[PDB]
Parts: structure tokens; sequence; C-alpha cells
DNA sequence: TGTCCCTTCGCGTCTCT
DNA sequence: AGAGACGCGAAGGGACA
DNA sequence: TGTCCCTTCGCGTCT
DNA sequence: GAGACGCGAAGGGACA
């Protein structure tokens, strides 16, 4: 109770508390609220616990933990208990919508604003109650709300932007910085020698925001002329958020990496056009001479690492595990290359090294099939999904471990093995495909959706044949479902 | 005091007697059309050059040469498309059509000289492509239309947001430089003074007199919108044709002569003037509603309907001239002299109904309502000819019956489909094994013949993202959607695999 | 007049759902 | 299949040399 | 300092 | 294979 103790065991008393009901946390979720929120975030946690997660609040210890990690954690928790139900129950907005927006450095200020705003917004001709809590959902929430209620008027008259395309630049941190710059510099990026307006918003809106668009006003011409890049290139390397950091260092290293026998400016302008482009291209110039002589590998192994995000963290990782891969694992350099070329390179070697034993051994995969799974984006919750649900779809659902491998080995594997899980009884069961046919279509990019397009066409439909519609769904998933809507409609 | 043109006119005479004869074998009407367009000097052209185009390395039809010789500077164009034909076609990548398609035009040395010096630089500087770059040089003036879409297409994209492919459109017709140039300066006025998107301003440009009815639209707009109560959309939609200006402006004289003296709502006037032709249509209707609606006769939603279309005017007349003829001598209700005047063209199916229905009727066994659904789309004309001509060979010697080929006819491109079945139902049946019946459906539609063409293209050259439907998917998607449907389904494989 | 360019009208075909 | 979009050819005027 | 806001980076999924 | 989209984590400046 009531004392002047110091934080730490202020901290600890207050987590000793919160090991039981309603809301039992763990050391990690514990660390995770006090490296944002703060012991003060614990506190609030432990204070309103029963409140959050009883009636009519209903929150669960995973939304609480969710609002509570982030700055000025205890202000949000405070200000979603009252404005949860006025949001929910007086403008219709879900309770999962409601956390969405509290769930956010400054939670409060995107909380009230949206109950402030969300009436003068949505009127009629207006946006959607969706577009406010896109544009709410982020770090400064407020801000960005406060500006699209601003500069939407002009900039839809006088520069001709959609809302669509408004809400675009506003839904991402730092909204208000991309749509007052966005507003300001439209007419002198777009001149001939300068952008499109296509251009210009497609910067403002993936994140790299006022930064990568002044930089772009700054750095075009004499990345254009003098380093050869087109317009399209320094578009691509600034349509990332940081994109300023990469173009200043796609500026700084081209008369490096592009010498006698270098890169090429596409091979940089490649690993550049990522987050992190600047630290994938930093590290490219460190490591590239290293990983070649030690690890054996070519300098085209390297650029093709360093040209997805997460580049500098699996060079590294490359570095530090392909000895241990090769030889503790009996991994080939390629194919420790092919799990490190993908978005999270890292986690899918790291998760490769932890779980390749297991597998292999206790559920009887090939290291090939290892690699197969890990060689893709999402590699990790690939790995740990096999691992999972190896078991349960085998020997419930009938499937052979191939077949478990086959769904795993695409980006979204995770994604497509639990909705086989789900889905497989009622498209076999009252629709009649087969478990070959369920598992062909979940062998995909966008597994989930072509499964849950096909259970929904299958369920309810509006005609081509049920064999039809399997075919169409491994060819194109969801989009050549709904694209044949477009017709016989 | 002799006519001047009188030695002129028999010299034309003397060298198109010649080139009745071989190599070429020209008749009267392809001799009369070069007299008409190129004139003597072209018809003495292809005279000297006739053993230089017909055989040698060019290897041009007759009908190819005609259409080069029939220009103002048809002379010019010949002699350029013996010296740039070799030229475009393996240094650039062009068929002999895509060339010919270039030297059919007023002008068409310059044209193609200007794709010979252009092509490289709209292709590798500006990222056109080459049937693009073909495209913009394939108009009257198509030099000018080339050198302005490289002087401008990067800033009606930048300074003004158009896409690339929104200038090609634009430059892509007669007077395409005075398009793009008017598009460069009334776009930002006609988007933020009259809040016209930046879509509906290239739809207006995107026609002959481009710049005409953009700067009448400017002027209009306001007058229309304010005093005659048509909403913008009613004002871009007259303004999104050929002689887009003479429509609006005819719009602006007879909207309240029209509503005031018959009824018309202003959307049926505006429906009448959306059209080629749309002013001669007004004006026509004005004219001829109180005599085609005279004595019980025609309605007058009936006269709108027939204005409502292409050929307007023409139709109109034609059906104030043949209505008793076509009723009294052939037994047509005037209900289906009217579906027959309905289309673009209706004056030619008109006339080719009175012409071909005692025909089709005695000669090939059809009821008079086989031959008016066949008349009753548009190139109503083009499908009924080319049901007499090829009845006989697609019933005799290909299986299908009479119900089948009149069904292939009646839609719009009824021509094309009949003539493309001819052609590819041997090789879709007997080398790929559709049936007579999936062929007919797959033609049974508008784009009848593409959707034909896309199927023998992946039958013939398998593209890999189509691998995964069989032919009776193939033929069901074909069916469903013609060409554009089996295309969208290439792109939507690329993407989710 | 020969040649180039532009506008208007009529007519024919395909696409979009 | 109804409405809109795409697109070819004939034919006349301006312009100039 | 805690709260707010902006920027940068890593990662996962789908087209 | 590349590119678009969007979640969450972390670092740091302003500020009262
Ligand atoms: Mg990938
Ligand atoms: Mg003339």
């Amino acid at each position: 109770q009531w004392s002047g103790a110091r934080a730490l065991e202020a901290l600890l008393t207050v987590a000793g508390e919160l090991r039981g009901p309603p809301l039992q946390l763990d050391t990690g979720q514990l660390l995770k609220i006090a490296k944002r929120g703060g012991v003060t975030a614990v506190e609030a946690v432990h204070a309103w616990r029963n409140a959050l997660t009883g009636a009519p609040l209903n929150l669960t210890p995973e939304q609480v933990v969710a609002i509570a990690s982030h700055d000025g954690g205890k202000q949000a928790l405070e200000t979603v208990q009252r404005l949860l139900p006025v949001l929910c129950q007086a403008h219709g907005l879900t309770p999962q919508q409601v956390v969405a927006i509290a769930s956010h450095d400054g939670g409060k200020q995107a909380l009230e604003t949206v109950q402030r705003l969300l009436p003068v917004l949505c009127q009629a001709h207006g946006l959607t109650p969706e577009q406010v809590v896109a544009i709410a959902s982020h770090d400064g929430g407020k801000q960005a709300l406060e500006t699209v209620q601003a500069l939407l008027p002009v900039l839809c008259q006088a520069h001709g932007l959609t809302p669509e395309q408004v809400v675009a630049i506003a839904s991402n941190g730092g909204g208000k910085q991309a749509l007052e710059t966005v507003q300001r510099l439209l007419p002198v990026l777009c001149q001939a020698h300068g952008l499109t307006p296509q251009q210009v918003v497609a910067i403002a809106s993936n994140g790299g925001g006022k930064q990568a668009l002044e930089t772009v006003q700054r750095l075009l011409p004499v990345l254009c002329q003098a380093h050869g890049l087109t317009p399209q290139q320094v578009v691509a390397i600034a349509s990332n958020g940081g994109g300023k950091q990469a173009l200043e260092t796609v500026q700084r290293l081209l008369p490096v990496l592009c010498q006698a026998h270098g890169l090429t400016p596409q091979q940089v302008v490649a690993i550049a056009s990522n987050n992190g482009g600047k630290q994938a291209l930093e590290t490219v110039q460190r490591l590239l001479p290293v990983l070649c002589q030690a690890h054996g590998l070519t300098p085209q192994q390297v650029v093709a690492i360093a040209s997805n995000g997460g580049g500098k963290q699996a060079l590294e990782t490359v570095q530090r595990l392909l000895p241990v891969l090769c030889q503790a694992h009996g991994l080939t350099p390629q194919q420790v290359v092919a799990i490190a070329s993908n978005n999270g390179g890292k986690q899918a070697l790291e998760t490769v090294q932890r779980l390749l034993p297991v597998l292999c051994q206790a559920h009887g995969l090939t290291p090939e099939q290892v690699v197969a799974i890990a060689s893709n984006g999402g590699g990790k919750q690939a790995l740990e999904t096999v691992q999972r649900l190896l078991p349960v779809l085998c020997q419930a659902h009938g499937l052979t471990p191939e077949q478990v491998v086959a769904i795993a080995s695409h980006d979204g594997g995770k994604q497509a093995l639990e909705t086989v899980q789900r889905l497989l009884p009622v498209l076999c069961q009252a629709h009649g495909l087969t478990p070959q046919q369920v598992v062909a279509i979940a062998s995909n990019g966008g597994g989930r959706p072509a499964l849950e397009s096909i259970v929904a066409q299958l369920s309810r439909p509006d005609a081509l044949t049920n064999d039809h519609l399997v075919a169409l769904a491994c060819l194109g998933g969801r989009p050549a479902l709904d694209a044949v809507k477009k017709l016989e409609h």
C-alpha cells in the first residue's frame, strides 16, 4: 500500500499481486508494459484490472496489456474505461476499434479526439467511421484527425486528391506532418522534371512522410542527374518509412558501391527500397568483403540477402550463424542464403537453428523440407506453426506430412495452416471437396483468403462449377473469385 | 476557253485504264477512290510503282496499295513506304500491317518519317511501347501528334497528373497535337473552376476535334448548367464525342425548342446529342418529328429512340422514306422498322433489309423475324451481307444449323464473329476438340471474334497462366466475359503466384 | 495544284457489368 | 444486353508554296 | 518524468 | 520475384 518505495520495488510489488485473476501477467507482459508505459502503467493496470476485465467493458488480458504498453499507458487505460462505452453505444464503434485507437502512444488524446471529431468528420459526404478509426490508430492520432479536418477540403478542391488519398496520407505515424507537407510541396514537386501527383501521394502514404517528401524535394535533381537514377527509382527509395535516411545513404554510397566491378545503381536502389534501407546499404558496405571471404558467399548472394527489409539483421545473422547451420546442422551456404533472403530472414535463421532438430527427429521431416518452409517471408511463423499443428493435421484431419509442408511453404504459411485446420471439415463434409483440393488451394501465397473466399462462395453463391471455382481459387485465390463476380453478376 | 481540268481528267482515265491490268487489277471503285483523294498524281504514282510495290520484297496486296495511294500526298506516301517499310519492320520491329496503317492517311510520308525518327526516343526516354507509337502515328497529322507527345508527355503527367495512357489516348486522334496543347492549357480551368475530374477532361479531349470540344465546354458549361438546367455530367457526355463542339452549340439552340414544342425531356435531348453528328440528329428531330408522328404514325418516343444513336439524321430521313415500302411491300411492322433504325448505321441497315429481306427469305429460308433480328444491331448491314455470303458454307461445310448462324450474326460485330467462326471452327473442333456448340456459344456474344481468337491463342501457344483451366472452363469464361475475362485471368495468376 | 493538318459526320465493333 | 467506349474512313476547310 | 508526437526500423502477409 | 500494405517496437525531441 501507500509508501515512498523505490521504482523497482514498487514494480515488483505490483507484479506480485498481478500473478492471478482476472489478469495473470507474466514476466514478458510485465517487462513489455515497463519498457513503454512504465511502472506508472503497471500500477494503473493493477488499480483498474477488475473494472477493465469486468462488465460492461469485458476487455481481455491481451487487450489490457496492449493498451497499457505505450507511453501514457495509464492515461489511455483511464480514458478507455470512460470512452469505450460512449464510442460503442453512441457511435456504433466496436470494442476492437476502440482498443485499436487506444493502443498507441498518447492513446487518451486519440480517443478524446475521435469522440469530438467523429460527429463532424462523419457527416453526409464525409469520411466513414472506418476511415476515422484508421486515421486515429497511430501515434499522434489526435494531430492527424485535426489536420484531416483542416486540410481535407483544400487537398481535395485545390489539389484534386480524393478523400481516399487524403486518408491514406493521414493514416501513418506523423500523419499531420505528411498532410501539411503534401499541401506545401505538391506545387513544387509536380512540375516538368519533377514527380507526378500520384508519386507524391505514394511517398506521403508509405510511411516516410514529411521527411521523405522534403528529402526528395532536396535531392531529386542531384540523384537524377549526377547520380543517374530515374525519378521512379528515387520514388521507390522514398516510398518507405525512413525514406529520408535511405535517400541520403544512396546519395553518399552510390559513388562507393558503384565502382569498377562493384554494384550497379539498380542493385543499390534494390537494397535501399526497403524499411531500413539505410541500415541495409551500410551493412552491405561493411560485410560484403567478409561474407565473401570467410563464409564463401558471392557478392550476388550478399545483395540478394540485403535486398529485403531487415537486410541488416539478415546479413549480420548470416555472418553469425552460417557456420553452425552448415556444420552443426549440415546445411549448405546456398540454403542459408535462401533462408536469409526474405523479410525476417534473421528470425527464419534463428528458428531453423532452434527447431530443425525437433522437426527432423520427432516429426520426421527432412532438413530439405525444413529449409523449404523457412525460405519464405514469415518463415519463423511457418516453422513454429508446423511444429504446433503437424500432429493434429495429420492425426485428426488425415493429411500427410508432405501436404502439411506444401501448405506451409509459401508466404503466410502460418495463416494457411491455421485456416486449413479451421475449414477442411466444412469444405470436405459439406461441399464435397477433397483434402487434396483444399491442400491445392491453401498451397499458395494468399492461401487463407483463397480458402475463406471459396467457403464463402460455396456456402451462399452468386455460375461456374465447383471444380472450376477450385481451379480459379488455385490460380488466383480470393482476387480470382472476386474478379469473376465482376462478370457473372 | 476549254475547261482547265480536261487534260488532267484525260490523263487520269488513261493511266486508270492501264491499272486494271496486272499486276494490280484495280476495279472501278478502287480507281475512283484514288482519284478522289490522292488525285491524278496519286494514280500516276500507283502506275509508276506498280511492280516495286506488288511483289519485289514488299509484297503489298492491291488493297494495301490502294489504301496508301488514296490520301492527300499519296504519291509521297507510296515513295516513302517503299523506302521505309523494310527499315521499320527490321530496325524497329513493326509489322507490314502497322507500316501500311501509318502510311494510309494524308501526309503519310511525314508520319512514317517521324515514326522512323522518334520511335526510339519515345520508347526509351519516354517509356511508350511501339504499339502506342503506331497508334499515335496512325492519323492525319501523325507527325505533329508524335512531336507533341515527345514535347509534352512529361508536363502532362507531372504538372497536370495525367497517366501516359491518357496522353496517348488524347494524342491518338486527328488533330492530336491541338487536343494535347488544349488539355495542357485548360485542364486546370476545367477541373478547378468547374469541378470536372481529369478523367472527364481526357474523355472530352480524346476525339477528333478534341480542342474544339474542350474550348466549347469551357465557354458553354456555365450557360448550359445555370440556364438550361443541364448537369455537368450531361455537358461532359455531349462533349465526349467527335463534333462535340457542334453538338454542344446545337443543344444550346434546340433544347428549349424540342422540350417546349414536342414535350421532350432534357435527358432525351442530351441522349440525342451524345452521338457523332449530335447536331444533325437534333436539327433533324426538330424538323421531322411532326411529320413522322403524323396520322398517329410513329410515336415521339420512337423518334427519340431512332435519333438517340449514331447516324441519327440519316436513320430518321431513311425511316421517313422507307417506312411505307418496308411495311407495305415487305410486311414489316413499324415497330420492326424502328428497331432496325435504332443503332449506329441505322440507314445502312434499313436499306440492306429493303434489298436482302426478299433474298434471305426466299433463297436462304430465313423468316422476316430473323432478318430483322440480324439487322437490329449496330453494323446490321455488315451482318446481313455476311449471312448472305456465308450461310451456305457455314451450314453445308461446317455443319451449323441456320439457327446457329443467325444467333452468331445477331450481335454487334456479327460480321466479324461469322467470319472468325468460318475461319477457326475447324481448328477449334478438329484440332482441340471443342464442340461446334461450344464455338457457337462463344461466338454468340458481342466481341465474339476476339473471344474466339483468345481461345485459339491459348490452345495453340499455351500460356502457363491459363493451363490450370480445362478446355471447358476456358469456354465458360470466354462465354461469360470474352477476351477481357481470359486476359484478366492471366494477370490474376501472375500476382497470386 | 500538291501536300500537310484539322474538324465533322457516318458507320462499325468491343467492353463493361 | 443496355449504355458507353473505342476506333476506321470519307469528305470538306485552312494553310502554304 | 511522463506524456505526446514524430521518425525509423523490423517483420509478416497478400496481391 | 517484386511490390504494396500494415502491425508493433524502439529511439529521441519538446515540454510543463
Ligand atoms: Mg517473397
Ligand atoms: Mg482538300
